[PDB]
């Protein structure tokens, strides 16, 4: 048989003081989570799984450019941020032969996918 994708879209997202979470809508619920964690999660698996990962993930250097700062909570990279996601996980909740990527600790923390008891 082949592999089964999953329905993940966003649509939700609560600006925060601390920071801008988004409501990642999925089979289980919809999980708050921020993009700083979806970056944590991606390098994290290469460094984890030892392999190479196969996802687009444009990141933005930030020393200390105080003329070039950016607002977290500005709609502008709020709304591109949404995308991306979803498609991040569809793929990698879409194991048909190597399920590293999946099986990791972090991607099974990633939404909480522990064992509840």
């Amino acid at each position: 048989k082949m592999s089964e994708k999953l329905r993940i879209k966003v649509d939700d997202v609560k600006i925060n003081p601390k920071y801008v979470l988004y409501g990642v809508s999925t089979p289980n619920k919809r999980l708050y989570k921020r993009y700083s964690e979806f970056w944590k999660l991606k390098t994290r698996l290469e460094r984890d799984v030892g392999s190479t990962i196969p996802y687009d993930f444009p990141e933005k250097p930030g020393v200390l450019d105080r003329r070039w700062q950016r607002r977290y909570d500005d709609p502008e990279m709020i709304d591109e941020r949404r995308i991306g996601l979803e498609r991040f996980l569809n793929e990698l909740y879409n194991d048909r032969f190597d399920s590293r990527w999946r099986d990791t600790k972090i991607a099974q923390d990633f939404l909480q996918l522990s064992k509840p008891n």
